[PDB]
């Protein structure tokens, strides 16, 4: 039955190219299997291309894009002038010589390179990876992925046009869970978003809603917010969605436990991966996916900080019972 000629056992035919270009990304682009900035920037990448998907302009009689098309590469000339897609170019461009090495859509290549960069780092769940999107593709309109500086409403209202819920807006942001910034504020480079840019986990969720303590660098940078202990950077976006009524007690949820969020964000993931295309004209290869190795930590409320440190934001559900750590306040190196 369907052995691919490595020998390995997949579903279906089409899955045998994927095995080769796993190979590939995992030592070279992945330098190793590593779960460092190429991990970082591909999931900003697959964000930034699913989200050039607007009803709200179909409706209009405009062309509203085409979702998880592949074209922040195809088009990469017209959409990394987009003010979001700035630090972005190497890593396009090593994506580009990949999909054209082995024969496959950018579309594609983009959504499984993020299920394999994913499977680098620890905690993370096995995402689905579906192949046949087409490679044709129209440049996406402009405007269309929220800023670190929009309000709340703005977010809600542009993803909701997407698709997304509420609720699923918050369950797409564990990615920050594996984050840095690098174009906020240069002066603190690859400063990380939560305490362990290296393990998808619980903890971007508790330390947003500490209170803001600390200025991490020399100034402020765009959309920087005061952040609770040095070195970690946090933006205001985040520091918003995790106060406001909206979304506040979806974001308390997501704090006590990785398992639930890791299924949570898998759910959410699988629905943008085929923004602008039916899933059902597609073929499961999800098999191709490795695991990745478990996350043993329980989640933690760091450096001695407590419970009253956390602005507590859901009115209904009383925050819950999470361990706190016996130390000094911890200085976060930058993410690697
Ligand atoms: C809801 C709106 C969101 C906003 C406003 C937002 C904004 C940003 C900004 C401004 C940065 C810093 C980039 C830099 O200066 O280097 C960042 C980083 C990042 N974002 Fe988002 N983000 C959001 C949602 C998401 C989602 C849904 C994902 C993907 C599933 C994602 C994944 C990441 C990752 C992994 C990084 C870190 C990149 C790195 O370390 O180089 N973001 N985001
Ligand atoms: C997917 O479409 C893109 C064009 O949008 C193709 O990319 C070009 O590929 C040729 C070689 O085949 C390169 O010399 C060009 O530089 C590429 N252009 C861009 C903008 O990347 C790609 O080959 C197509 N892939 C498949 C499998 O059809
Ligand atoms: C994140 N963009
Ligand atoms: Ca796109
Ligand atoms: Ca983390």
């Amino acid at each position: 039955s369907v052995t691919c000629p490595g020998g390995q056992s997949t579903s279906n035919s089409q899955c045998c190219v994927w095995f080769d270009v796993l190979d590939d990304l995992q030592t070279n682009f992945y330098q190793g299997s590593k779960c460092e900035s190429p991990v970082r920037k591909i999931l900003r990448i697959v964000f930034h291309d699913a989200i050039g998907f607007s009803p709200a302009l179909t409706a209009a009689g405009q062309f509203g894009g085409g979702g998880a098309d592949g074209s922040i590469i195809a088009h990469s000339n017209i959409e990394l002038a987009f003010p979001a897609n700035g630090g972005l170019t190497d890593t396009i461009e090593a994506l580009r010589a990949v999909g054209i090495n082995h024969g496959v859509s950018f579309g594609d290549l983009i959504q499984f390179a993020t299920a394999v960069g994913m499977s680098n780092c620890p905690g993370s769940p096995r995402l689905e990876f579906l192949t046949g999107r087409s490679n044709s593709s129209q440049p996406s309109p402009p405007s269309l992925i929220p800023g670190p500086g929009n309000t709340v409403t703005a977010i809600l209202d542009r993803m909701g046009d997407a698709g997304f819920s509420p609720d699923e807006v918050v369950d797409l942001l564990a990615a920050h869970s594996l984050a840095s910034q690098e174009g906020l504020n240069s002066a603190i480079f690859r400063s990380p978003l939560d305490s362990t840019p290296q393990v998808f986990d619980t903890q971007f969720y508790i330390e947003t809603l500490l209170k803001g303590t600390t200025q991490p660098g020399p100034s402020l940078g765009f959309a920087e917010e005061l952040s609770p202990f040095p070195g970690e950077f946090r933006m205001r976006s985040d520091a918003l969605l995790a106060r406001d009524s909206r979304t506040a007690c979806r974001w308390q949820s997501m704090t006590s436990s990785n398992e639930v969020m890791g299924q949570r964000y898998r759910a959410a993931m699988a629905k943008m991966s085929v923004l602008g295309f039916d899933r059902n004209a597609l073929t499961d290869c999800s098999d191709v996916i490795p695991s990745a190795v478990s996350n043993n930590a329980a989640p933690v409320i760091p450096g001695g900080l407590t419970v009253d440190d956390i602005e507590v934001s859901c009115p209904s559900e009383p925050f819950p019972e999470i361990a706190t750590a016996s130390g000094p306040l911890p200085s976060l190196a930058p993410a690697p």
